[PDB]
């Protein structure tokens, strides 16, 4: 009845959300994906390929110089005079993708340039007019017009009646239920910033009822020592169903009533919550009198606290809390004296979730300072108001600044951020808030969002207890994407499920079978691809028209992945090459890919380059998705083997030599490994993954280092080396037997890197600890977040800190550590 209205009110926002938004701003409908840029704080060859011209013109440019000018560069080497040429009308695209440069970005920001230089490969571009761009995503008028398809009062802080309720019973219990279990009760909690108000009151234990073993009825009352005027606006009572069995008891499942509704009204009468295990229905009965209360908040309060005393005295103490690199593991007399001196520190706005958490409470007197603060308070980095989205931060008046504050970051910092802001929304306990109209809003804007979005919010459907939610926020996006979108993610969808379907039966085979299966199972995509041409998930800038099945295979390891070889729809493109992974939970190699790509972001924004591989991952269901092949690399193991073959202290070397033979082609690659090792052994550490042997280690022939299998992940239970730098590793590093200046080099930039990931501290445990209610194995709990804390060493200076790496390092080569220098 009023879910039915919030429901209702939340489309119609919507409705007015897309009037921001017509189809005719090219700005926030191109139509295309934009290439994603990094800015990163030197000469390059690109090769465009001109309308009219036979071969492509190959210049160099300067990297620093903005696309705009690149393409009017283009522009000069055809035409002598390019005033009649109409410059503003034509753009830079990379070849093979349909994703377009952005023109007011430095070449070098953009990732394809970033990735073309490391890899030594040739930048191929197409200037074209975005009259020859493929707008097929576009929004159209149609889909601007169409709709979206997904008496007397007292006030709350007067209302002196006793939160109570009486838990009735449950519906619809099944028959392995009544088999196994005995009676059953209820544990009632009442939590606010996520955090109990009180201990959680336990039911009755009580069978099924009488006479009908579908119900259990329990009828009881429960009386929290709580007031109305005393409950927080955001409060949630939880109810966990437990069941004793026959002959611990088991947790069943839970459900969730929001105290206050979408319209600040305190939830009176019977309402009704579905709890999954099969569909629950559990009644409770609150209070029904004759008036509704409502939630009305404290009577703003308006002051400008500006000049005060100051003392010198405490103010050390004041900065010393202040700089600390978080709020996790602040003491109760820290967070009282930065409490009393929160005034002082109105110069420093990235510390304002310090002084939140160091609050004595959200009792109703006490939010009128908060607010009068909130509302006078500078704006916060985008990155540092993450924290305030978190679960301890549950007031509204908090979150929506949080928000307003994050609307300052751009789309293609966002895009790589999006999966926290997916679980973010488990935080707000209204549909309608102004972190989903913030997503949609930026998904409106920039496809990439949008793309990336849709397969997040499809796998945060899974969630047996927010499943609901996210069923009306991804109705929301896929609605306001438009028909264009719609269809291609639809196309998208089959596209994995008919790879889902072969992938599964090439697993179910054997040996002989196993090709012939594939072969056999490859036709149904094969079907697929003579009907439509899709763009790739995981890539969406690459369409694939037809699939190469003779080129198709099965990688021989333990979940038997898929080799999926489809050519391009572009000519001018590349073959398209991804794996498909079924058995596996992707999520968990995605946080781990996530958290080294913001890693390498935070080296390059200091301009620090350790030529890390930032390959993709992206999970397409339960337990399957597909992963980017990085061409030309083997793991540590097959290079070890093929080289033991025919020394045993240069297989690595004598790899690299044989896709490097030139002295300066050798070089070059014994570099590129000095540096992606470098970022490795820090990766390594800082995030713990301590099962790093010859398979789980990748080696790409340029000479590039990077990971594959992230099983391991946030496991700092590790007895005192974190990572291993083998004799064969060190060779290289070195460029012989004997240590040279090269490994003073690998030493320095470890330890350089090591520190600017501590400088970022706070960031790290942010992004992590918004993923604990993804149900990653590893990641459960606060007490995992203090494990990459300990690791990151806030409290030591950058001249300990390279002091303790560089003792990891020496502890790392372990039996020939010897030849080397302390
Ligand atoms: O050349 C390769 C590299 S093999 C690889 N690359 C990866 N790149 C990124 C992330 N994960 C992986 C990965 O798991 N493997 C397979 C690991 C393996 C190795 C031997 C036996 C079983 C499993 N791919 C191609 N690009 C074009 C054609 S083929």
């Amino acid at each position: 009845a009023v879910q039915n209205d919030e429901v209702a009110a939340f489309c119609q926002s919507i409705m007015k959300l897309k009037t921001k938004f017509p189809y005719t701003d090219h700005c926030t409908n191109p139509g295309y994906l934009l290439s994603p840029v990094t800015v990163q704080r030197a000469s390059v060859k690109v090769s465009i390929e001109i309308e009219g011209l036979q071969l492509p013109v190959t210049f160099t440019c300067d990297v620093s110089s903005t696309v705009e000018i690149i393409i009017m560069q283009a522009l000069c080497w055809v035409h002598d005079d390019l005033n009649q040429v109409d410059v503003g009308s034509y753009i830079l695209k990379v070849c093979g993708q349909e994703e377009v440069l952005q023109n007011n970005h430095c070449l070098g920001s953009h990732e394809h340039i970033q990735n073309c230089r490391k890899w030594d490969t040739e930048i191929k571009l197409q200037l074209l007019t975005l009259s020859a761009m493929c707008q097929n995503l576009a929004r159209t008028a149609e889909d601007d017009e169409a709709p979206v398809d997904l008496r007397n009062i007292k006030e709350a802080w007067t209302a002196t009646e006793q939160l109570q309720f009486t838990v009735y019973a449950a519906h619809g219990i099944s028959s392995n239920w009544v088999s196994n279990y005995e009676k059953y009760y209820l544990i009632c909690s009442l939590s606010h910033n996520g955090k109990d108000l009180f201990k959680p009151i336990q039911s009755k234990k009580v069978g099924t009822y009488k006479n009908a073993a579908y119900l259990i009825k329990w009828d009881e009352l429960i009386i929290f020592p709580i007031q109305i005027s005393q409950l927080p606006l955001e409060s949630v009572l939880h109810l966990t169903l437990f069941g004793v069995l026959n002959q611990g008891p088991e947790a069943l499942g839970k459900v969730s009533l929001t105290l206050f509704d979408f319209k600040r009204f305190l939830t009176c009468g019977t309402k009704l919550a579905y709890l999954w295990t099969e569909r629950i229905v559990l009644q409770v009965d609150f209070p029904s009198p004759a008036f509704d209360i409502i939630y009305t908040s404290p009577q703003i309060d308006r002051n400008i606290i500006k000049l005060e005393t100051l003392e010198s005295d405490i103010k050390g103490k004041l900065l010393d809390i202040i700089h600390r690199d978080s709020s996790f593991g602040l003491s109760k007399e820290d967070k009282v004296f930065l409490w009393e001196n929160r005034y002082y520190c109105l110069k420093h706005p990235n510390c304002l979730p310090k002084i939140l958490a160091s609050a004595p409470n959200w009792k109703w007197a006490n939010l009128a300072k908060t607010y009068s603060l909130l509302h006078q308070w500078p704006p916060l980095c985008p990155l540092a108001a993450l924290e305030l989205l978190d679960a301890k931060f549950a007031d509204q008046e908090v979150r929506s600044l949080a928000v307003s504050w994050m609307e300052a970051i751009s789309d293609d910092e966002l895009a790589d951020l999006l999966p926290q802001f997916v679980q973010a929304l488990k935080y707000e306990i209204y549909l309608n808030s102004s972190l989903v109209r913030f997503l949609l809003s930026r998904a409106l804007g920039n496809i990439q969002i949008a793309h990336s979005l849709y397969w997040l919010l499809k796998d945060a459907l899974h969630d047996t207890h927010f499943g609901s939610r996210y069923e009306h926020v991804l109705g929301a996006l896929l609605s306001v994407g438009g028909k264009g979108l719609r269809e291609e993610l639809s196309k998208q969808m089959k596209l994995v499920q008919l790879l889902g379907g072969v992938a599964e039966k090439v697993r179910q085979a054997s040996g002989s079978t196993r090709q012939v299966v594939l072969q056999k199972s490859m036709e149904r995509v094969q079907s697929f691809f003579l009907r439509n041409k899709c763009r790739l998930p995981l890539k969406p800038s690459l369409v694939a028209k037809e699939l190469n099945i003779k080129s198709c295979s099965f990688f021989s390891s333990n979940a038997m992945p898929l080799k999926v070889t489809m050519v391009n729809a572009d000519p001018l493109g590349e073959e398209i090459n991804v794996m498909f992974k079924v058995g596996e939970d992707l999520r968990q190699d995605m946080l781990a890919l996530q958290m080294i790509k913001i890693m390498d972001k935070i080296w390059l924004k200091e301009g620090l380059d350790l030529r890390m591989v930032i390959f993709r991952c992206l999970s397409t269901g339960r337990d399957r998705g597909m992963v980017e092949l990085v061409p030309a690399s083997d793991t540590l193991r097959k290079i070890q083997v093929e080289y033991g073959v025919t020394f045993k202290d240069k297989p690595l070397a004598e790899w690299l030599r044989k896709y490097n033979p030139s002295e300066e082609e050798y070089e070059k690659a014994s570099e590129n490994f000095i540096y992606s090792c470098a970022g490795c052994c820090v990766a390594t550490y800082v995030l713990g993954i301590c099962d790093r042997h010859n398979d789980n280690i990748m080696l790409r022939s340029t000479g590039h280092m990077f990971h594959i299998d992230f099983g391991k992940f946030l496991g700092h239970a590790q007895m005192f080396a974190p990572f291993v730098l083998t004799s064969d590793m060190a060779y290289v590093i070195n460029g012989g037997e004997k240590p040279t200046i090269r490994f003073q080099l690998f030493v320095d930039l470890c330890c350089q890197a090591y520190n600017l990931i501590r400088k970022q501290t706070n960031l790290f445990l942010n992004l992590l600890s918004l993923m604990i209610p993804s149900g990653l194995p590893e990641l459960t709990s606060i007490q995992d977040l203090k494990y990459v804390r300990d690791a990151l060493q806030p409290q030591t200076t950058d001249a300990e800190a390279t002091i303790f790496f560089t003792r990891l390092i020496e502890s790392s080569l372990g039996s020939i550590a010897t030849k080397f220098n302390f």
